[PDB]
């Protein structure tokens, strides 16, 4: 499930989900939101990001619950900024690999 294909469009995304996220749907009373991989199936329909955030057990809730909601925009956002057409569906993950 990584071809070589779906790596490159990862480093991709990765670059442009936190410029649009930070730049545009955080409120700035948070702190910045750290993308550290995205991870495509090979026919890159989906799409599952791995999240840093700050905060207690709470605002680690809060957060993902405004990046869900802004779910219609951010996908908007990043179709204009990719000759890609269609936009794999996103899915925000927690990164359990970081303590």
């Amino acid at each position: 499930m990584s071809s070589m294909r779906a790596e490159r469009v990862g480093e991709q995304m990765k670059k442009e989900l936190m410029d649009i996220i930070n730049n545009k749907v955080k409120d700035p009373r948070v702190g910045f939101i750290t993308i550290t991989d995205v991870v495509l199936t090979n026919d890159l329909s989906q799409a599952k990001v791995f999240l840093t955030v700050l905060g207690n057990d709470k605002e680690v809730e809060n957060t993902f619950k405004a990046l869900d909601k802004a779910k219609g925009f951010i996908k908007s956002e990043l179709g204009s900024r990719m000759r890609l057409r269609i936009m794999p569906e996103l899915m925000y993950e927690y990164d359990q690999s970081i303590e």
